[PDB]
Parts: C-alpha cells; sequence; structure tokens
C-alpha cells in the first residue's frame, strides 16, 4: 500500500503513495505479469465527473469551497438533464496536461506543464478540422523550434457522431507493396496507404511520400486533404564523418504528432485529439530506420561501412546501428530542428520522477517503454525500478476507425 | 483460460495454457504492475501437497502417472514426511527437479539448453572442506579447458533452518573489491562488502584490480571457512580487440566460468540452499554490465578517450560507440582463446526458437521481458518484439537473503 522503488545505480529510494489513487486495471494479476503485452450512462458519468472536479479544485487549492460544490451541482444538473456535460476551458487545459502527466509510457513528461491546448470543440466539418490541424502543425513546428501542443475536437456523444483523424500520425510516409514482392516506402502504413488510394489519393509512389490527412467530422465519411508542403518540415539525413551517408537518400519529418488516441477527461471522451512534441533520436534511428518491418536499412548501411557481415559476433548490426543514430541527431541539430538524444531524455525523466515523487507522491512509469531501444543499461532508466499504474485523465488506444465506421 | 502472445515483427501468435499450473504469486495486482521490481522450516501440513504435486509432475514426464510405482512412491513419501517430518529425493527426481528449475527460470535467456545439465549430488557432504572438494570438481568439470559444460552441485537440503549449507560468495569465481580511503574503488565495486568479510575472516588480500576471491563455505549451519580455488582451475581471458592494438594496454581480463552460488533451489517443498550452477556467458554480461555500469569497472570514459571520440556532448553518442567496441573486444577474446561465449544476437534468436517449441510441447514458456532483453541493442534482437507472460512454476530458483545478515555465529 506504501511502495518503495529503488535506483540500483545510485541507491536512491522513493516511496509511492500515488498508486492508491489508481482507478483502472492493469492486465496483471497475482498469478501473471502482463507488463510486456502491447495492448492489454448517466450512472457511469457522474462518479467520473466528480472524481475529476475534486482533483481540479484541489489543484487550485479550492477543495470544499462554494465554487467547487457549485460546479459539482451545475455539472450534476447538466448530466441528469442532457445525459452529458461540457468542460470549462480551465478544466480542459488541466485535463489535457494531466493526461500527459499520467502517460506512464512517456519518457518526456518533464515537459508536461508546458502544453499549448487548442480548443476546437466548435468544429463541425472535415474542412474545419483541416484548418485547425494546419494551425496546429504551423504553431508546433515553429520553423524548427518545436513546441508541445494538442488540439481537441468535439467529444463523443451518441457514438455515431464521432470525430476521428484516420491517420496514426498527422505526418507519415506512404507504404506500397510491389509485384517485385517487397515494400516501397514505410511498410507500417501499407494498409492506410491503400485506404487513401482507394479513397481518391493520387500516390506519387516514392519512398518518402507524405500521406494526405483523412478526416472524419460528426460520423461522416472521411475526406482527403494534402497538408501544405510548406508546413511539413523535413530533414535530409547526413553523417558528420561518412560522406557517402547522404547518398543513402534518407530523410525524416521533424514533427511527431500522434493522432489516433482517445483522450478521457472526467468521464468524457475526446476521440480526436492530435498531440505533438518532438522526437527522441532513437525513435527514428533505431525504430523507424532499422526495425526489420520498417525501413530496415541496417543491411545496406553496414555494406557502405565495409564491416564483417559473415558472423553475428562481429556486432556489425550494432556498429551500424550506432552510426545511423549519430547521423539522425547530427542532421536535426545541423538543421536546427528540436530533437533529444536518449541519454539526455532519460536523465531528464529521472529528474522528473524525483520531482513527482516529492510533489505528487509518485510517478506511474512503464519500464518496458521508458528504456530506449538501444544502449538500455548505460542510460539511468535501466537501473530504475518503476511502478506502472493507470490514472485519469488519460490517453488510451482505440480501434482503427475503418474497422468501426459505416459508410 | 487461454492467453495469446504476439510477436510484433513476425505476427506469430502463440497460446498459453501452462500459466494455469502456476501457483506462486507475481508481486503484481489488477491495479499495479511490479514487472520491473528487482526482488520478488515448513510444517508437515504445507509439505505433502508440495510433495504430491511435484511427484505427479515427475511421474507424468516419465509416462508412469497412475502406475503402481507412482502410487507406492506417494505413500512412501507420505509416511516419511509424517514420521521424519521431511523426506529425501531419489537421484532421478533430483535430476529432473534441477532441470525443471532451470526450465522454469523466466529471467534466463539460456534455457534452450535446459535438458543438458550435469547434476552433481553432494547430498552426502558434511563439512566445508567437503564442500570445497565438491566445488573444485564442479569448477574443473564445467570449465573443460574452455569448452564449457553446464552443471549444478546440490548440497544437503534445509532441515530445521539452523543447519544450513551455504556458499557465501555470490558466484564461485569473482574479483575482490577494495574501497580506498580517498573514496575510490580498486577491483570490482560490486564485491566490496563480501571482500571485507573475507579480509576479516583471515584472507590475505593481494589488493589488485583482478584478484580472485576465496571461497567462503558454511556446512551444516557452522561458521564459514575460507578456501582458495587452485588458480590452475580458474580459466581467465585477457581482453583485446581485433583492430584496436591499444585495447590490451587497458589491462582487462575476465574469468570464463559464470557460476551462481547464492540461489535457493526449491523442489517438491524441499529447500536446497547451497546449489551452485554454472553455464557460460552472454557477451553483454561482461562487456556492457561488468565493464560499463557506473557501479562496476566503469571503463567507458577511458575507452572513449583512447578512441578520440567527441566527448563534450552525449549527442555525439560517444558512450554508445565505446560500448560497442568493448563488446566486440569481449567476444573476440573468448572466441580466440576457445572459451565458450555467446553473443546477444545469437542468444536471443535461440531463445525465440526455444520459446516457440515450448508453447508447442508444453503449452507455454514463462518469460521475463525486462530481463530477457539484452542491455544493449534491444530492438535489433527479436525478443524486444516478443510479448511474454511471466509467472512462477516450481520447481524453481529463488533469491535468499545474504547469509551474513542471518547467520548465528558460534565463535
Ligand atoms: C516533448 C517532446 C516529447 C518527447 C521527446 C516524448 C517522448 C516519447 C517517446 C519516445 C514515447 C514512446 C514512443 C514510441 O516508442 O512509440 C512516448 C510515448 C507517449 N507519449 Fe511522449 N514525448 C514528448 C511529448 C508528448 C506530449 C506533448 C504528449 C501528450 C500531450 C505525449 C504523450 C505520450 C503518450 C500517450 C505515449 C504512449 C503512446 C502509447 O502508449 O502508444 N508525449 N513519448
Ligand atoms: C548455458 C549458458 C547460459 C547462458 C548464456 C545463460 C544466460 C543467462 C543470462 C544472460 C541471465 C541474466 C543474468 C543477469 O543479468 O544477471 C540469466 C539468468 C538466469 N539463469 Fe541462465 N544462462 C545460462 C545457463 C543457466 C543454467 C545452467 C541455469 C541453472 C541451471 C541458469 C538459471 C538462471 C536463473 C535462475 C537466472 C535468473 C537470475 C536472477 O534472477 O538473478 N542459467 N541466464
Ligand atoms: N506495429 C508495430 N508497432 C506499433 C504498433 C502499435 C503501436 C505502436 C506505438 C507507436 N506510437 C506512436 C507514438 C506515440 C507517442 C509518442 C511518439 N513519439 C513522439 N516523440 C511523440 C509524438 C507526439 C508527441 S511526442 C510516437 C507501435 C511494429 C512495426 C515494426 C515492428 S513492430
Ligand atoms: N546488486 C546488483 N544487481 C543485482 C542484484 C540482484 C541480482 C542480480 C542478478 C545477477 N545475476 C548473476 C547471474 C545470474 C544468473 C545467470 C548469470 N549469467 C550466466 N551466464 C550464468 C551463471 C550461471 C549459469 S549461467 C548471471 C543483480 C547491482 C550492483 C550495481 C548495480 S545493481
Ligand atoms: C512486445 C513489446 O512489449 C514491444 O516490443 C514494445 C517494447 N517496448 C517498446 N517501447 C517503446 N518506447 N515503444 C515500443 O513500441 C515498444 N514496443
Ligand atoms: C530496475 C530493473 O528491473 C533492473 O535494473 C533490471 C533490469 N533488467 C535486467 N536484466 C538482466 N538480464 N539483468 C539485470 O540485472 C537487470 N536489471
Ligand atoms: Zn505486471
Amino acid at each position: 500500500r506504501f511502495l518503495k522503488v529503488k535506483n540500483w545505480e545510485t541507491d536512491v529510494v522513493l516511496t509511492d503513495t500515488l498508486h492508491l489513487k489508481s482507478t483502472l486495471e492493469t492486465g496483471c494479476t497475482e498469478h501473471i505479469c502482463m507488463g510486456s503485452i502491447m495492448l492489454p450512462t448517466k450512472d457511469q458519468l457522474f462518479p467520473l465527473a466528480k472524481e475529476f472536479l475534486d482533483q481540479y479544485y484541489s489543484s487550485i487549492k479550492r477543495f470544499g469551497s462554494k465554487a467547487h460544490m457549485d460546479r459539482l451541482e451545475e455539472v450534476n444538473k447538466e448530466i441528469e438533464s442532457t445525459s452529458t456535460y461540457q468542460l470549462k476551458d480551465t478544466e480542459l487545459i488541466y485535463g489535457a496536461k494531466h493526461a500527459w502527466r499520467n502517460a506512464s509510457r512517456c519518457v518526456g513528461r518533464i515537459q508536461w506543464s508546458k502544453l499549448q491546448v487548442f480548443d476546437a470543440r466548435d468544429c463541425t466539418t472535415a474542412h474545419g478540422m483541416f484548418n485547425y490541424i494546419c494551425n496546429h502543425v504551423k504553431y508546433a513546428t515553429n520553423k524548427g523550434n518545436l513546441r508541445s501542443a494538442i488540439t481537441i475536437f468535439p467529444q463523443r456523444t451518441d457514438g455515431k457522431h464521432d470525430f476521428r483523424v484516420w491517420n496514426s500520425q498527422l505526418i507519415r510516409y506512404a507504404g506500397y507493396k510491389q509485384p517485385d514482392g517487397s515494400t516501397l516506402g514505410d511498410p507500417a502504413n501499407v494498409q492506410f496507404t491503400e485506404i487513401c488510394i482507394q479513397q481518391g489519393w493520387k500516390a506519387p509512389r516514392g519512398r518518402f511520400d507524405v500521406l494526405p490527412l483523412l478526416l472524419q467530422a460528426n460520423g461522416n465519411d472521411p475526406e482527403l486533404f494534402q497538408i501544405p508542403p510548406e508546413l511539413v518540415l523535413e530533414v535530409p539525413i547526413r553523417h558528420p564523418k561518412f560522406d557517402w551517408f547522404k547518398d543513402l537518400g534518407l530523410k525524416w519529418y521533424g514533427l511527431p504528432a500522434v493522432s489516433n488516441m482517445l483522450l478521457e477527461i472526467g468521464g468524457l471522451e475526446f476521440s480526436a485529439c492530435p498531440f505533438s512534441g518532438w522526437y527522441m533520436g532513437t525513435e527514428i534511428g533505431v525504430r523507424d530506420y532499422c526495425d526489420n518491418s520498417r525501413y530496415n536499412i541496417l543491411e545496406e548501411v553496414a555494406k557502405k561501412m565495409d564491416l564483417d557481415m559473415r558472423k553475428t559476433s562481429s556486432l556489425w548490426k550494432d556498429q551500424a546501428l550506432v552510426e545511423i543514430n549519430i547521423a539522425v541527431l547530427y542532421s536535426f541539430q545541423s538543421d536546427k530542428v528540436t530533437i533529444v538524444d536518449h541519454h539526455s531524455a532519460t536523465e531528464s525523466f529521472i529528474k522528473h520522477m524525483e520531482n513527482e515523487y516529492r510533489c505528487r507522491g509518485g510517478c506511474p512509469a512503464d519500464w518496458v517503454w521508458i528504456v530506449p531501444p538501444m544502449s538500455g543499461s548505460i542510460t539511468p532508466v535501466f537501473h530504475q525500478e518503476m511502478l506502472n499504474y493507470r490514472l485519469t485523465p488519460s490517453f488510451e488506444y482505440q480501434p482503427d476507425p475503418w474497422n468501426t465506421h459505416v459508410w
């Protein structure tokens, strides 16, 4: 009930109390740990609303004030009448910031309080959504000096009137299968790519074709929009010592911006809530480029480096992996687009944990996700015990819209 | 109830039913996951269920479940418990037990090898000089001049908890740690405390950077005694790099035989508190953890100086570069000297095949992702992409408190 976590590299020990305020369930039992699985009414709403407003009014130091009780009754009347309610702007900003704060898989929550919240609850059409999204991209990109932001569309109602961005991120590259047999472009996006082609997109069929946005307002069929190319900031990938690196032809976009998650605040569901911050270097260098089912380029890079590829024990995969990642970092820095390296990001996150343990009484953290996908044990997060638990407000996964939507 | 796990790189889906035979507790609840937490006499009452359950397992695996010989063994253990309070394992059931404990070890990436385990029975042993002899034979047999063989030696089980056999060292072979008065460390930082116990107990410390610690051995609950392993029995490998000629001048070496001596083997309710087992090393255990943790030899800086990397910003990835070079160096030294070692690409790929085989034949494979994934190059090894179900089966290996915090001194 009072829990201790230990850093085995420094012997720092923190006590967790925050976990007792956990609501949702983990997947785990006393019999089976599931910590490595990727995805494990009027009556219903009022509790959820009350829990949220209680923490809201406590955070501004008005717990048990008139204004607190009064809001609680006003929302109570709203629900009992309309079977739903609206968040105030202030509560919306707080809900959003805290959803990020409670994101146990997010290594960059040291930034949680500097989030620009754009309220788009007045939106009615895909065109409207396209407009908010472009202002979001422009704002967050900031000519390379990236800034955290989320844009929030209208909340779920009956459930047939949902706003969704079909894309997984605002900015991704297309995926094409070939007669040849293999995949041109990002193999991760082949299915979405055909939904765009099958919706009307004329695909340039290149390796790095930015995808069009597929936007759905009010449960309607989604519509295509190309993001003004002048708004998509991209970085050519070169190496600070390998002259031939640039001839591999690699580029990546500067703005990571997740668009397929569902934001839950005080029982209310915001099914379109694209958010953006900036990249940890390994996300691109390790995962996007080197995953066997992504751009999968290790084999081709190791060749240029002329390493011994006849035996795994030469560690050629590892040698090539480092250089690829050196080059991502170097490129972004040289072009002055915000990026963070895994050493810096994890060091930051440990400082954040230490703040949250003393400010809040804990920090939910998912070790499987927090530890970078390269050089794990030489970053401090590796040695840090973490407690994973689910707090609200939260971001949550949700079914791909194309499995659900009806035409 | 059935449970699927998915590999995200191959989309292979596997179904687990084995977890249904799980009895021990995970540390997690429906409300909290403790997956990255480092650490997780019996009455007659608690004892016979544990015995019966273990011997049903044994007799099924030999296709004799329900047999005359299975029943007679049940009744015999039944009566032996209820009269002598405990019972003794047959050799075959001890062999089978020790192999299963390894097979059920969810944090072990090496389990493709589980069925190949030399078991030495030292349950007739009575004294520390007796333990020393058993341990020497084990070290000699497992070393096999560099062609490492897995083995475990099993000393008498716990009885009243007052007459415990323990090996006080955490591994049979390991380097001294010496805290200096300026606050720096000589040798290996993780062994400072154990090293001081040795000094106190009579050990004359050579006080170098790679001094093999003596064995500290407790028999039958008596005070531990000191024994030096014959150096001819201690295979060591000097560390060099195939292309870096200055690498040898760093003065590193490591031992070839990893042999864990502080765990408790539990079989059918019985507690074997001294049970050293040994295999061989995955390269990253030495190159990443032993040499590059901040709390161990910590050579990253010195290697990075020698490679003349940019060290002013972490974003140069100078740490990551040095770490790869050290790791190539470790694998290179061992292979050149014909000492068995396995790299982490090869070990994790073997583990994935083993885990699939285990889902087919056994209905599952408990596995701990936090431990299975190597401490370098995580996502380019296929285990990173493998969802895994962690749960506890017996027989099993378990942690136990260090003996110096529990031992009652006689004088
Ligand atoms: C400031 C820049 C940021 C950095 C460097 C950062 C870092 C990361 C990284 C590396 C991951 C794992 C991604 C993956 O492996 O797929 C992640 C997960 C997450 N982040 Fe952050 N983040 C940042 C800003 C934010 C913001 C502004 C939000 C929300 C407002 C956020 C919410 C999340 C969520 C919900 C996840 C987990 C998604 C999932 O479960 O699949 N991130 N973050
Ligand atoms: C054949 C050579 C072997 C290799 C390459 C291998 C590999 C490993 C590695 C790399 C670890 C993680 C250790 C750490 O990070 O400290 C481990 C854990 C483990 N292995 Fe294996 N292993 C092998 C043989 C065995 C044998 C013969 C047994 C028992 C008979 C065994 C039982 C375990 C147990 C109980 C753990 C967990 C340690 C803990 O919880 O602290 N290993 N093994
Ligand atoms: N299907 C796959 N992976 C898969 C399947 C489902 C979900 C996810 C998680 C990816 N999430 C995108 C994401 C989410 C949150 C943060 C980021 N990264 C960022 N830096 C930010 C995005 C927005 C603000 S910061 C990326 C990955 C695989 C392909 C190849 C091997 S596995
Ligand atoms: N006390 C520490 N760590 C710690 C605390 C508790 C347990 C363990 C795990 C150490 N295990 C050693 C081990 C265990 C099992 C297998 C191996 N490796 C092998 N290849 C084999 C050994 C024997 C057969 S195979 C090593 C590590 C720390 C010191 C500095 C920072 S953390
Ligand atoms: C199966 C396993 O849970 C899966 O590979 C996870 C591991 N850790 C991860 N960590 C991060 N940050 N992102 C990921 O996509 C994953 N994938
Ligand atoms: C806190 C965390 O659980 C701890 O550092 C673990 C992480 N994973 C590990 N994995 C292995 N194989 N060995 C270890 O010592 C550790 N340490
Ligand atoms: Zn768990």
